[PDB]
């Protein structure tokens, strides 16, 4: 809508206080106007239509029960646009500032978010399983990172290439997460998933066989579900990436850490100059061990590390 930026003031689903950008026109619309073409957030009113409508408030005060994941998916679309300007200088996920739209309120107890081809979309949760799952910096991220990814390297969302999909995701969501610097782990969606559990969380990267993963190629899922596992699979390339950041020994193959700017800084370049749509897990490695090679150097510890990573979990 065309009208003047505001600075809107809520509470998103954990309770946080936080303002927002919005824009007056008659009412306080939730469409950012300072990053690229803007943000804008929709409300999906318990219904799938897409995208529903832009999100209304007649004060500019965001408090109620209703309002929390739209401040929220709102909010964080923010800071995952402002990581990938300030740490990558991509703008936006098509690095020409395209709109950024979320819808939230999507259906009745759905128990969970995804990038839909075009926008972002985010159940409420049962209660039980999910809280509303825009309260999740590292779920708003990852749905954004599906968006770069499809256009970059637009890896097909099946077996292998799909399990990357997912991986880049989650390393991109967790790189989110440590950016914002509120309370950050790798871990997947513990602020959202099983209010009445404390401490578990959908994946872990660190150990991804935590939640029933693979840790290893040699445990790769080759069966048909989940578009051949593509949310099991990236366990393996999850750990790699972990190892590549913080180190560790893992079979017995020891990995020298190089933190996760150095990780974020290959990952986002295999990701925009290597990878394809029908990469395979060897591919990969083949895109990381050529991506730091670029940034650091052949005989660097960076591209060690890399193929340490790798050959820890069985990748070739
Ligand atoms: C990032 C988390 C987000 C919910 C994502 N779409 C996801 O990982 N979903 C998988 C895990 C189950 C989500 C709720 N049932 C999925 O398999 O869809
Ligand atoms: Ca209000
Ligand atoms: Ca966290
Ligand atoms: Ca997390
Ligand atoms: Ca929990
Ligand atoms: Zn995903």
């Amino acid at each position: 809508i065309t009208g003047t930026s505001t600075v809107g003031v809520g509470r998103g689903v954990l309770g946080d206080q936080k303002n927002i950008n919005t824009t007056y026109s008659t009412y306080y619309y939730l469409q950012d106007n300072t990053r690229g073409n803007g943000i804008f957030t929709y409300d999906a009113k318990y219904r799938t239509t897409l995208p529903g409508s832009l999100w209304a408030d007649a004060d500019n005060q965001f408090f109620a029960s209703y309002d929390a994941p739209a401040v929220d998916a709102h909010y964080y679309a923010g800071v995952t646009y402002d990581y990938y300007k300030n740490v990558h200088n991509r703008l936006s996920y098509d690095g020409n500032n395209a709109a950024i739209r979320s819808s939230v309120h999507y259906s009745q107890g759905y128990n969970n978010a995804f990038w839909n081809g075009s926008q972002m979309v985010y159940g409420d949760g049962d209660g039980q399983t999910f809280i509303p799952l825009s309260g999740g910096i590292d779920v708003v991220a990852h749905e954004l990172t599906h968006a770069v990814t499809d256009y970059t390297a637009g890896l097909i969302y099946q077996n292998e290439s799909g399990a990357i999909n997912e991986a880049i995701s989650d390393i991109f969501g967790t790189l989110v997460e440590f950016y914002a610097n509120k309370n950050p782990d790798w871990e997947i969606g513990e602020d959202v998933y099983t209010p009445g559990i404390s401490g578990d969380s959908l994946r872990s990267m660190s150990d991804p066989a935590k939640y029933g993963d693979p840790d290893h190629y040699s445990k790769r899922y080759t069966g048909t579900q989940d578009n051949g596992g593509v949310h099991i699979n990236s366990g393996i390339i999850n750990k790699a990436a972990y190892l590549i950041s913080q180190g560790g020994t893992h079979y017995g193959v020891s990995v020298v850490g190089i933190g996760r700017d150095k990780l974020g800084k290959i990952f986002y370049r295999a990701l925009t100059q290597y990878l394809t749509p029908t990469s395979n897990f060897s591919q990969l490695r083949a895109a990381a061990v050529q991506s730091a090679t670029d940034l650091y150097g052949s005989t660097s510890q960076e591209v060690a590390s890399v193929k340490q990573a790798f050959d820890a979990v069985g990748v070739k």
